[PDB]
């Protein structure tokens, strides 16, 4: 990896319910790819 | 674009809603920084 990963914004399930996810704040839509990096 | 948050566990209220699935690597209360590619 390296602490940074690319990934698809989606909609939470009710399977997601105990996993971890950051939130997604307004600007940026599902289907959108966004960079994560933890730092 | 770009913001900064912490990795958080969802909850039934967040049904619905965006959000990206945290790989393994990463804990709860880990913070981020995401950006739109």
């Amino acid at each position: 990896p390296g602490k940074k990963f690319v990934a698809r914004v989606v909609e939470a399930r009710a399977e997601d319910v105990g996993k971890r996810v950051v939130i997604i704040p307004k600007g940026i839509k599902v289907g959108d790819v966004v960079e994560v990096k933890k730092v």
